């Protein structure tokens, strides 16, 4: 019906997810996260992405999750 801060906003945030996520799986690897960065005009390697990946998941399961993620966005 409409949105709304908190929680209801975080719905929102699911979309960002996805747009790194090009899995749909509910997860952002390390190629799925050099893939959005085309965007941006980027491109590191998956030695980069793996530090980055490594930097928000503290579970070390070696992929990004929703709630993994949504700290990324925090950050900046
Ligand atoms: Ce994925
Ligand atoms: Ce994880």
């Amino acid at each position: 019906m409409a949105d709304q801060l908190t929680e209801e906003q975080i719905a929102e945030f699911k979309e960002a997810f996805s747009l790194f996520d090009k899995d749909g799986d509910g997860t952002i690897t390390t190629k799925e996260l050099g893939t959005v960065m085309r965007s941006l005009g980027q491109n590191p390697t998956e030695a980069e992405l793996q530090d980055m990946i490594n930097e928000v998941d503290a579970d070390g399961n070696g992929t990004i999750d929703f709630p993994e993620f949504l700290t990324m966005m925090a950050r900046k």
